[PDB]
């Protein structure tokens, strides 16, 4: 296998070079290609010349544009602010489930807020091993008759293992740097060098704070503790023999990272444009460049056209002014030596490559007209500014070589991060490791959507869409079809977008492409954890139509089904507690009534052990035939060769709602089912054989606490009820979203004032496009003060089927979507 490197420079071509020497990684190995240009480099990635180079987070704006179809793949993780560590986090969610839900596993933490490596589960008497994350390790459950397992103790901190790896098996590393930790095994903030003298800060991930180096015999730096906010910052640097301020820039030298870095372009070009420095708003009064090229006399900025821009750069002949390191002056160290040279009065650069020392000639330049030190950049900076990453093609044919082979060289401790050829020759030098990023991950959810559209502004006048109009997003032609349709009626209001899949149009609305669109019970999971909101949900009551008529009144009943657990009055020895080993019929595999809410529970109460084997012989369409959930099981539909059993078909005939039914009074102890099934096939509703004479008397729904009721109090004793179909949108849409809805609804819901115009619940072009056909009205979801997985499921549902955790990922998006980012306010 290979992995072909992308280079833009000499310096960077020599460095990769020596890697395919020194870094010696079995099975993968690596190669160097040069390009004079980050841009020629996406070029040829994207045209297979290569496979992977490391960019600026203004450059992976910019390769993911249709141009060079790259996105990225690794990155070094960051963090925002201290967080509740998982075991506490997972304690808290699992207690505040739903307390009718008895029996549930509650993670066992430590004295530090981690997991126990063992973990047990009370009710069960089951243990077993978890990694630091709290995940079983699959295959070390013990049972009760059993004592507890042996595990592995959890992997150190990062300090505690960069101590144990510094004293390398020996008693001290003498002479060298060994971290000093805390009692919770973190960084403490000041770290000084036992050999040297030295001293300076960190934060609490052991990255170290520029400004703050000392050498013996000078005050003691002056250390932040708990300090979680690693994200790299803009800053203008300074020398402190000049005395402008911030908005006396114009008409000075200054030195730039580079044309497309976000911090030597975005971050300070933005600055300008809020401060009015720069007379510039729009497209319409030219490019951006030519406006900087009016403000500035003389520049380095590494890429750009105009030519005073390039005027203070040094690269010889053609190098001059390139983006890449033939030119002296480029990239953050770059431009800090171009302000060192006295070629600019400030360097525009972000906080890591400023000077480690607390004493010189350097300090900050604040938008606000101040000037503070070095160590000070998080109250002096230009924003906060997104994670740089490695990217390859769209299409991942590499991703997994790349990821492969940066992970064997950093465990083999390869010399990815520095180099005596130059510095930020490959990577960042600041880089300590890159991992890889969620495998849906694209450039928007990696940059996030306020620097996204920062740096799209730059590009072109972004029109903002109107909040008086809701684009509808659909997931088939025929939706399209009636969504135009309502278009032509609604005056404007209402317009289409299209989508293969409701997972699409979630991320249609993320990105600002759609407002809103109706989500199955099944998305929602996904969408509220990627951040949207219910705007309004379909109500579905047939009976009572005055929650419709008079909007805002409290509702009696929503409607919605409620999953119960079905047996006969005869039977009276089955409980909920006892169901396993029993016969047990589902209306079918991935029924939410049926399976999903009986699934879970059952996980729930009995350590995720598949309902394949809770259960003897149970009928399930959509099981395996050989199985035991097929084996109750019938078909028979015309008695044929092919009876299709177990067939997801009505060809079997124990499929569906009655279906369920039937195969519980035939030969099953217990039917999962809508407590709809059984009122609608006794007392004779349904004519054939089996269900003529049947009454409802008969039968009896299963409490979770073991006792029983009549059918007729699903409302009290069922398994859970479903919440409804909901219609989400983005949370600052959500009043929008609404006020139009409610208005169309006035005139084209099922007493619309206009309904002949047009009729939002049913449609020639099919059934249940855009709403489902059933919906009575739409209603306003009431937000209440809560959590929003918990305010939409409800506490029965979330518990039971989610275990009332928000770390459950139903969708590869949930990781894409809630990468968190590096923006301001
Ligand atoms: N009557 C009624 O059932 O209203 C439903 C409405 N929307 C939901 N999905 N919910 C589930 C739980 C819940 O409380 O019923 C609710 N959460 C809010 N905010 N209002 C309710």
């Amino acid at each position: 296998r290979h992995v072909q490197w992308c280079t833009i420079s000499h310096l960077e071509q020599k460095k990769c070079n020596d890697l395919v020497g020194s870094c010696n990684v079995p099975d993968i190995t690596l190669a160097c290609v040069y390009r004079s240009s980050t841009e020629n480099c996406m070029a040829a990635i994207k045209d297979g010349q290569a496979d992977a180079m490391f960019l600026d987070s203004g450059d992976v704006y910019k390769a993911s544009l249709d141009h060079y179809n790259l996105k990225p793949i690794i990155a070094e993780p960051y963090s925002l602010h201290r967080e509740l560590t998982k075991c506490l986090k997972h304690r808290q969610e699992s207690l505040g489930g739903d307390k009718m839900v008895k029996g549930r596993y509650i993670p066992q933490c430590d004295e530090k807020g981690n997991y126990h490596p063992v973990q047990c589960h009370a009710s069960t008497g089951y243990c077993w091993c978890v990694n630091a994350n709290g995940e079983k390790i699959e295959g070390t459950n013990t049972t009760p008759v059993q004592t507890p397992p042996t595990c592995p103790s959890q992997v150190l901190t990062k300090c505690l293992k960069e101590r144990q790896e510094a004293l390398g098996g020996k008693r001290i590393a003498i002479g060298r740097y060994i971290p000093q930790c805390d009692e919770q095994g973190n960084y403490r903030p000041m770290q000084c060098h036992g050999s040297t003298g030295y001293c300076w800060c960190v934060n609490a991930i052991g990255e170290k704070i520029e400004g703050t180096n000392t050498p013996p015999g000078n005050t003691q730096p002056t250390c932040q503790s708990h300090d979680w906010d690693t994200c790299h910052y803009a800053v203008a640097v300074v020398k402190n023999s000049s005395t402008f301020q911030f908005g006396q820039l114009k008409g000075k030298r200054s030195c730039h990272s580079g044309l497309s870095k976000t911090d030597g372009w975005n971050a300070p070009v933005n600055v300008f444009v809020e401060k009015k420095l720069l007379p510039w708003d729009g497209l319409a009064k030219g490019s951006i460049e030519r406006a900087v090229s009016k403000f500035f006399s003389a520049s380095c900025i590494p890429g750009a056209t105009e030519t005073n821009l390039c005027k203070q750069c040094i690269g010889e002949e053609e190098k001059k002014c390139k983006s890449s390191h033939d030119e002296p002056y480029y990239g953050d160290h770059g431009a800090f030596r171009c302000l060192q040279e006295d070629k600019g009065d400030v360097a525009f650069l972000k906080n890591t490559a400023l000077p480690d020392e607390h004493s010189g000639v350097y300090e900050l330049l604040c938008p606000d007209n101040t000037r503070k030190p070095l160590n000070k950049y998080k109250e002096c900076n230009l924003g906060k500014v997104p994670a740089d990453a490695v990217v390859t093609r769209k299409a991942g044919d590499k991703t997994k070589d790349i990821n492969d082979f940066l992970l064997e060289a950093q465990k083999k401790k390869c010399k990815l991060f520095g180099s005596p050829h130059g510095k930020d020759l490959m990577f960042d030098d600041s880089t300590t490791h890159l991992a890889p990023l969620p495998s849906e991950i694209d450039a928007f959810f990696f940059l996030g959507v306020k620097w996204y559209n920062a740096m799209k502004a730059l590009t072109e006048d972004v029109k903002l869409p109107s909040k008086n109009k809701v684009r509808w997003c659909t997931i088939n032609k025929p939706e399209m079809m009636k969504c135009k349709d309502w278009a032509a009626v609604s005056g404007g209001a209402i317009a289409c977008t299209e989508a293969s899949c409701p997972e699409h149009c979630v991320k249609q609305i993320l990105k600002g492409e759609a407002d809103a669109v109706t989500l199955d019970v099944q998305y929602m999971y996904m969408a509220l954890m990627c951040g949207l909101l219910p705007a309004v949900e379909e109500y579905p009551n047939k009976d009572d139509f005055h929650p419709c008529q008079i909007p805002g009144s409290t509702i009696k009943d929503f409607g919605t089904k409620r999953a119960v657990a079905l047996v006969k009055k005869s039977n009276k020895d089955i409980k909920w507690n006892n169901l396993k080993g029993k016969k047990s019929c589902h209306t079918h595999v991935g029924d939410i009534p049926g399976w999903v809410i009986p699934a879970g529970l059952i996980s729930n109460q009995n350590d995720n052990i598949d309902i394949e084997s809770f259960f003897g012989e149970s009928c399930a369409p959509g099981s395996d035939t050989n199985s035991k959930l097929c084996k109750l099981c019938i078909g028979d539909p015309e008695n044929p060769k092919a009876s299709t059993r177990c067939s997801l078909s009505d060809k079997e005939a124990y499929y569906g709602n009655e279906g369920a039914f039937r195969c519980l009074v035939e030969k099953g102890d217990v039917a999962f089912v809508p407590h709809t099934v059984v009122f609608a096939n006794t007392d004779g509703k349904n004519p054939a054989e089996w269900a003529k004479d049947l009454k409802s008397e008969d039968f009896e729904i299963l409490c979770l606490d073991g006792s029983r009721a009549p059918v007729t109090n699903y409302r009290g004793c069922n398994l859970s009820g479903l919440p409804p179909r909901a219609i989400v949108t983005r949370e600052e849409s959500v009043s929008d979203v609404v006020r139009i809805l409610i208005n169309q609804q006035s005139l084209y819901g099922r007493n619309g004032f206009e309904k002949d115009m047009f009729q939002m619940f049913s449609s020639a072009k099919g059934q249940n496009l855009l709403f489902n056909d059933e919906t009575q009205c739409l209603i306003e979801f009431d937000r209440q003060p809560k959590d929003i997985m918990e305010d939409y499921f409800g506490v029965r549902y979330y518990t039971a089927v989610y275990s009332a955790s928000r770390s459950a990922v139903p969708s590869e998006l949930i990781p894409a979507c809630t990468f968190k980012h590096c923006s301001n306010s």
